[PDB]
């Protein structure tokens, strides 16, 4: 079942129906304001933070789901409906909502009456803007009256929704029904103190009435399907004192039959100097200065269809970097589209807000960060510069880390815990992985402090060196890395022995002492350990660069003498020193992390794909076996049936879901990489199709999330709700297939000196081009693969052949047509 | 005007319609387990702590408001409604909602079914019972199928509300259709782990069907007026399996004409020891013992209505202390049942949860609950005694203390902030009122631990001198007690100066040094400095209490030289030495809580009432024409009309709402008690029918909230909603208004060594009767009152006259006649 399709051309996904099994959002903004659009014009804005300077209100676990958001009330003659269909509900003649980049289109149609409206918000602008378009498709003159509507938030969304003993009295508006280009609406809560910003709420009209009232628009006892102000068909022109202010305009419009009329709504963020924060002496008027120009920027449809031109043309300039064309349409559209909007995504909201994450108590994550710069270095690098300058200085000067940081002061903090030993090591990917793409190496000379300290700044570099010396001064008796908290598996926490209910496994206090050690920190320490030795051998520190590489070679030595359990990789050692993720287990028996990320680091491998005695081999094997379902790979098998308190919070989940049994989709792409470097690509894209939104979109009804974007996770084998997936957009699956499928599979990677071609994605997919622009260059990749296994590529430049696979980087502003043979 | 009215002689307040101005509610419970029930059955219930342990889901700020609770449909051919009205919102032929004392009943009627549901937690019972009447009240048989409703909470109440990436997989259930006595649905959430507690929802008959699941019962894009199964008039038998867990059970029900038949429900908090959680090895089941053993206790008709009488027993025999006849039936209402039944509750809920706390972030503050002793400790003094030394436990060993707790492990913490100078003397206060009252000496002897350290425990006298010495040692330049934090006034914060949005005035950090002085906390001190003097002297330290009286004359003299404006006490000195509540500044002239206190703490006193040359009599005169409204005194005139940097939280408040210009109720006692003392009587009964309950019943339109109740703050007279309340139910303005009434206007008040009665009340209330029980003794008060100003009464005990207003304790069971004429 599904309940719309893709629109490649057009960039957009089409959903045909109000009825889906879920709210299906958009992320409208890519710089400082953000918005979540479900199909539904459900959601909310906010500038830059969630939680601290959120525009709007939104409910979540609402009842029913999304009832909320910008509203547009039709009132013709007495019948009252909305295009977005909820909250009215009332029966449309057609719908339908585009989802695009970065603006979507919602068109609802009832009774002659075509409403369409296209949300998006300015490049350059902090700001929302609608642009609605009325049109009579009926064959008699139509007169109506259009109701806008939107619930503003009291800015701290937390204090908002629990802090009612204070905040019902400090909501404050100012009402401009005759501006410069229309009427508008000034929410200004706590700007008489200090706050020196507000929002404005405009349309490029002279309005008919307004609103800013909530109950005086919706009425005692009526949801927001029943407002009584559109059912009366004319605004009551409250002016909130309190309570809940809102935001309302009223247009009356007549139209002959045919025609139609443009309407161009404004949600702005605006800020003044504090010196210019008052138009009056007596500091009680608000200038709106700033407001007035934002509203003028946006008093004409013109205006608007430039500024949709300009954002189509920054999206286009931004895919045009990675591409490619195969005779699989599914596998292009999401590598040419949806998975790198998708990444652009995340790196602007990391894990703090879509419709499963509130955007409180989440900022920007030192590890989802780092994670998600992976897979956005090659579309803006610049500005994956200045996020891995903001991410180092959070960090601390022994090379622990902030957990996360405030993206409004980009300051660290604990609220989500603290002591992830395997936040260190994911600096020196992130910075790697940006060194390969941009040749950028002087950012390592950026002077960086630790935890903002002003005057503690050292070269990136060194805090490069705090990150590897921290898990080299922090290993266990087997000499594998401590874990401490957690490591990537936030919920196998080992130090935590926790028996007090309600209190959080990510912040609880932990034990100190034991021995417990995380073989998948050693894995990642092997992969970036040995990174970090090469950026420190480019660097001219020889010794320094000699040291690493010894301490590499005795963390991996470690795996393969205290990590292996047999047919897989160990898990951990828990605080007692007894073995995690071991055959000798009746539940856990295998985990996921170790076999994907140990394998990536190349412990383990073989001959080839057929040298079936290789540990590479056997886990990998493993993994098919035992972890294997039709949605994916799940976390680990079997799943924990009862509280193991010497685990923490992973059994805590019901078999199936999240940590335990889930299919944890971040971690799948490892799985997927490493079989890349077995030599299984056939394999490899198997798994990758399994997880991957175009080839799930068929089954929509059970995914039941957005079908076009990756999700955290869908439920495993073990859960009666397998193959449904909750916590969609936000994650750094995202990132990590991004890399898994242009680096690995389509085999198109950049390296320090060169640009690395090696296909390894098996015979579905038996020829294709890319196109990737590296280091100003722009190199024409077309590859004919046979798929057969172990089957590596050979290569020809510009006419002749070359030795191995690396194609040094060409002088930028030329073209290299690379020949590939697979 | 009215929307229901008083039922004295059944106790209860009758609501006749459910379009009230706003949800009304009552608390059941009065041990540790509560609910809060609106008058159309919204709300939610919670053990012990409404953060950590909610039995049930409430949203705040829903559209509209109360959207949800304990609901029942009834699908009667068809046509399905619900007798609470919300949420379906059918027309009922009749409606009815009655409050009564820790139980209430809701009765709707539609088309010849009659349904009245008896709400109420029994005592000694952790649970909500439900005694269903459904009634035919038509001429001809009828049947209809109804449908129970509740929707659970996960336990915590934040993580509910935040964390779905996490509890929207964690959600879990267990259906026992065939139980021993009925039906019965199981919310066990993280009984899997580290809970040992889980909820049970039953009926006392074999259901037909029943629905765990949220989204099956309710139907996607469907409100819970909406609700699919009620509509289709069958149970889905949803299973759930994470996402939203509910209880709903579906009962077929036949009744001939008149006939009537009788469902109990039962809504229960269980536990089980960790080694009986299970009924399995395997540990997938968990035991049921506790929760048949509950249902079993109310599987009839006759068990709660002998569980029902058992509570009207306990609260005739809880408000038989303290009782009044007179010649105000309004006066009588207030001071017989309505202000005792809401001492009780904010004894038990502090203002942690209701319909504006959302009991969250606020558990028991220190401040807070000493005051509500004040009112409570004739109630159940014993309880007053332990929650006395739970409240020292939780102070510094240097007087200082934790400004709130967590009701759940009664230990302190600073999620609102922490060092206000005023905290330490309230505890004195709460000793006491609670010695005068109970004759307990012997709890000054109790040992009491500072923070609850293991070893620490000194006597709790001890504790009283370390408050005493904290304010002696505290003092500024002028002679008057630094303030600190802030002192009784939270948004009085003279060491904020903040310009960082969104962080609270109340946890930011403060600013050290300054000279800030609070010349509240000096009448404080006065008035409980005595207190602190005379307990001394009772335990033979002439020593420490002649130097303790010395102090509190240094400070009342520092009061009358250093805290005088001239016609009325300063308000206190800022960082910098400025005064604050002085003539020559444009704006917070006048603030009340000084003129109040210093009044009360005798400081400003003369010749009597008409003594102009008095700086009480000026200062209350300043009250009176400055500060005085219709619906109360103002805290401050005029309102501060922008940002006062140095005086913290208080200028961000709208002119006329809370601590800026509003009404704040509780402070209105300490100026009706100091117009007591001063002579004045009738002044003082004005001011507190201004703002009591019965008196504003008449104007319920504009009050907005519960007729019956005092409420927290009422906008004042620079307010658009001027009259119009918010924060009903949870307020210190209970307990002050008690003691106010009691012990100052009726004049009956425990002392020492024996009872006073020094009616003051003025010529409104010419003869009444009080009834008090004291020390075990009843003494029956028949006063005469001229209402004379400044005429005070001369007593005549059993047929002799005698000298003075003091009653000496008589022994216990006698009963003394006490003859007062004013
Ligand atoms: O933290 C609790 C305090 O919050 C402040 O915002 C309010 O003005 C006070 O009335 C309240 O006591
Ligand atoms: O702090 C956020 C973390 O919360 C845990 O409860 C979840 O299991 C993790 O997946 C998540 O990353």
């Amino acid at each position: 079942m599904r309940y719309g399709h893709f629109d490649d051309a057009a960039r957009e996904y089409v959903i045909t129906t109000p009825h889906t099994p879920y709210p299906w959002i958009n992320y409208l903004g890519s710089e400082q304001f953000f918005s979540l659009l479900s199909h539904q014009a459900g959601g909310y804005s906010f500038y830059r933070d969630a939680k601290m300077r959120r525009l709007t209100r939104y409910r979540y676990n609402n009842i029913p789901a999304d009832a909320g958001g910008r509203y547009l009330y039709v009132n013709d003659g007495g019948d009252v409906w909305t295009p977005s269909w909820l909250p009215v509900k009332a029966d449309l003649d057609h719908f339908e909502a585009r989802h695009g980049l970065g603006y979507s289109r919602i068109t609802g149609e009832r009774n002659g009456l075509k409403v369409e409206t296209l949300f998006f918000v300015p490049l350059g602008e902090n700001a929302e803007v609608q642009k609605v378009t009325v049109t009579n498709t009926s064959d008699a003159p139509k007169t109506a009256t259009l109701f806008s509507f939107v619930e503003f938030c009291l800015w701290n969304a937390q204090d908002d929704q629990t802090n009612y003993q204070r905040n019902l009295s400090i909501g404050e508006v100012e009402v401009e029904q005759d501006g410069p280009h229309g009427s508008a609406i000034y929410h200004k809560t706590e700007y008489r103190e200090r706050r020196d910003h507000y929002a404005v709420f405009g349309v490029n009209t002279r309005a008919d009435g307004f609103d800013t009232d909530r109950d005086t628009f919706v009425g005692a006892y009526n949801s927001l399907g029943e407002a009584s102000v559109p059912r009366a068909g004319k605004s009551a022109d409250s002016v909130a004192s309190g309570w809940y202010p809102i935001g309302s305009h009223s247009v009356a419009v007549t139209l002959q039959p045919g025609e139609s009329r443009d309407l161009v709504y404004v949600l702005g963020y605006l800020e003044n100097p504090d010196e210019e924060k008052w138009a009056d002496d007596a500091h009680q008027v608000v200038n709106k200065a700033p407001a007035h120009a934002l509203l003028g920027r946006f008093a004409t449809s013109e205006q608007v269809d430039a500024a949709l031109e300009a954002l189509n043309s920054y999206w286009t300039n931004l895919l045009s970097t990675y591409s490619v064309s195969s005779t699989d349409e599914k596998l292009d559209r999401m590598v040419n589209i949806w998975n790198q909007y998708q990444c652009m995504v995340t790196f602007n909201m990391s894990r703090s807000a879509s419709f499963f994450e509130t955007g409180i108590g989440r900022g920007m994550g030192f590890r989802d960060s780092n994670q998600d710069l992976l897979g956005f270095v090659h579309l803006i690098p610049e500005r994956a510069r200045e996020r891995i300058i903001d991410i180092a200085s959070t960090q601390f000067a022994d090379g622990s880390a902030y957990h996360q940081y405030q993206p409004l002061t980009k300051r660290g903090n604990n609220d989500i815990g603290s002591g992830f030993n395997d936040d260190p090591l994911w600096l020196i990917a992130g910075v790697a992985a940006y060194i390969k793409e941009s040749g950028d190496w002087g950012i390592l000379d950026e002077p960086v402090p630790f935890d903002n300290e002003p005057g503690s700044e050292v070269p990136l570099f060194e805090h490069l060196t705090r990150s590897f010396q921290f898990t080299v001064q922090n290993r266990g008796p087997h000499g594998l890395p401590l874990i401490g908290r957690a490591d990537w598996n936030d919920c196998l926490n080992l130090n935590c022995f926790s028996t007090t209910p309600g209190e959080s496994f990510q912040t609880t206090e932990n034990q100190a002492g034991g021995v417990a050690e995380s073989v998948f920190i050693a894995a990642q320490f092997v992969l970036y350990g040995a990174e970090y030795a090469t950026l420190a051998e480019r660097r001219g520190l020889a010794d320094v660069a000699t040291e690493a590489r010894k301490y590499v070679d005795e963390v991996r030595a470690a795996v393969l003498e205290h990590g292996w359990d047999g047919q897989w990789f160990l898990r951990a050692y828990d605080y007692y020193g007894n073995p995690v993720g071991t055959d000798a287990k009746p539940e856990g028996k295998i985990w996921i992390e170790p076999q994907g990320f140990a394998v990536m680091a190349g412990i383990g491998v073989g001959e080839g794909p057929d040298d079936a005695d290789a540990p590479a081999v056997k886990a990998l094997d493993s993994v098919n076996e035992m972890l294997g379902t039709p949605h994916g790979l799940v976390l680990q098998y079997p799943a924990y049936t009862t509280y193991q308190i010497e685990l923490g919070e992973v059994s805590t989940y019901p078999p199936g879901y999240k940590e335990n049994g889930g299919i944890f989709c971040h971690n799948n792409p490892w799985v997927i990489i490493a079989e890349t470097v077995v030599g299984r690509g056939a394999q490899a894209f198997d798994y990758y199709k399994r997880i991957t939104p175009a080839y799930r979109e068929d089954i929509s009804d059970t995914h039941k999330l957005e079908p076009y974007v990756y999700a955290q996770m869908i439920a495993g084998k073990e859960a009666v709700r397998a193959g449904e997936a909750k916590n969609s957009w936000l994650t750094g699956t995202a990132a990590w297939n991004f890399v898994a499928v242009s680096q690995y599979l389509l085999g198109v990677r950049p390296d320090y000196d060169g640009l690395v071609v090696d296909p390894q994605i098996g015979p579905d997919v038996p020829s294709y081009t890319v196109t990737r622009v590296a280091r100003g260059a722009t190199y024409e990749i077309t590859v004919t693969n046979s798929g057969a296994p172990g089957a590596r590529a050979s290569l020809t430049v510009d006419g002749a052949p070359v030795d191995g696979r690396t194609v040094p980087y060409a002088p930028a502003g030329s073209t290299v047509r690379v020949e590939v043979t697979v």
